[PDB]
């Protein structure tokens, strides 16, 4: 099957319509190249933005907002019939840290007063409310799918000990999922977002977190599966096991930002997409099989499925792709084998369906087709 332009090859989102939206994510820039742009509109029916609504781009100093970039995606979607997730209301990175200083300008993880914390606290929900009413006053009526939190349960399966938490304890979550839907309405559906959700202690510790929040009325309707995963890791079977755990308990599932990495964790990349070769893009397009015959299995369970990126010529993951060089400056890419350096970030990275010359990969005709 030929590698072809993806411009004119059959529509993904099409292929999938009657099981869950096809979505990218995007930056602002993108909006503004032909070929993006046609991508966009031919292959995909939802967006999100890598970048721009994330809070320290939002309001990066109290009382700035900035909503020019965060606008622009909103208005392609709506000129283009896609639906829109907004990422993310509450996270502890690509945060401004003017939200946790006291009112003299001091830390407020360093107070040891007891009363002095609980105003803290105070403040700081009151803070966390005011971001996210602004932001779902604005949209509200344009977007309907929102990761009002982000990456809030560890990996060592506690929750996540970040700023938000030090200061105000677990009523962070409880406040940014009560605020959105107080200035949201009953129409727009909140996630909580998170990264190996399918790998233990952490999935239990996510169950149990939510499932409780649900039980003191605290408004959840679904699961962000972020899915940076890799050609092995996790199995299948492990993804359709957390899938079923939460629509259990009656959450959506959305697949929010997926890629298939060409490499392990620590990743050892190429330093260029020539080298990677050509068997690694074989063995990804049977991983991506797989992949999507699940998720098909479990349409009744999963609205969306989100890549996040548009085409292999630009994926955040290249910024993990550290490059291994041994003695003589040859580039090793075997997990236990000798080396002297690394250039960290620097390598080249191959994870969706679509080449950086926006032709299809063996990839798309594994998800394309009905075998
Ligand atoms: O077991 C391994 C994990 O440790 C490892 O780490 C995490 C993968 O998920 C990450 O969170 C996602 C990452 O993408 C964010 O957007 C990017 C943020 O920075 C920008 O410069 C860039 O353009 C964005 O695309 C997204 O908002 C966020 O929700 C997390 O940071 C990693 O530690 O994954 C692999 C496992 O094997
Ligand atoms: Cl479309
Ligand atoms: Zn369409
Ligand atoms: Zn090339
Ligand atoms: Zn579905
Ligand atoms: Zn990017
Ligand atoms: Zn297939």
């Amino acid at each position: 099957k030929p590698h072809i332009s993806a411009l004119n090859a059959p529509q993904l989102d099409q292929r999938y319509k009657n099981e869950f939206t096809i979505g990218a994510a995007v930056e602002p820039y993108q909006l503004q190249n032909e070929k993006d742009v046609q991508m966009l509109k031919r292959h995909f029916n939802s967006i999100v933005a890598e970048n721009v609504m994330k809070p320290i781009s939002i309001q990066p100093e109290e009382g700035k907002f900035n909503f020019e970039q965060a606008d622009r995606i909103v208005k392609f979607a709506k000129a283009n019939g896609m639906d829109i997730r907004f990422h993310t209301l509450v996270w502890h990175s690509q945060v401004p840290q003017w939200f946790f200083l006291d009112k003299e300008g001091k830390p407020m993880v360093n107070e040891t007063d007891p009363v002095k914390r609980e105003q803290n606290k105070q403040l700081l929900l009151k803070r966390l409310e005011t971001h996210i009413k602004t932001i779902v006053e604005r949209y509200k009526d344009d977007i309907k799918y929102w990761d009002v939190v982000n990456q809030v349960v560890g990996d060592d399966g506690k929750l996540r000990n970040s700023p938000w938490y030090q200061i105000a304890g677990i009523d962070y979550i409880k406040v940014a999922f009560q605020a959105a839907r107080k200035y949201g309405g009953d129409n727009i559906k909140l996630y909580m977002n998170d990264y190996n959700t399918e790998v233990e202690p952490k999935r239990t510790a996510l169950y149990n977190l939510v499932k409780q929040l649900k039980e003191e009325g605290v408004p959840i309707d679904g699961i962000g599966h972020q899915s940076h995963i890799q050609i092995g890791w996790p199995s299948e079977a492990e993804i359709e096991k957390t899938i079923n755990m939460f629509a259990a308990l009656g959450l959506d599932n959305q697949i929010t930002e997926l890629d298939v990495s060409m490499y392990g964790w620590p990743p050892r990349a190429y330093p260029t997409y020539d080298a990677i070769p050509k068997q690694k893009f074989l063995d990804q397009a049977a991983r991506y099989d797989r992949l999507f015959k699940l998720y098909e299995k479990l349409s009744d369970k999963i609205s969306n499925v989100t890549f996040w990126g548009i085409a292999d010529n630009h994926t955040w993951l290249d910024s993990r792709a550290d490059v291994y060089y041994d003695a003589n400056g040859n580039v090793v890419v075997d997990p236990n084998a000798p080396y002297a350096k690394v250039e960290k970030g620097k390598g080249k990275d191959a994870p969706f369906v679509f080449g950086p010359d926006y032709k299809v990969k063996p990839a798309y005709w594994a998800i394309i087709d009905h075998k």
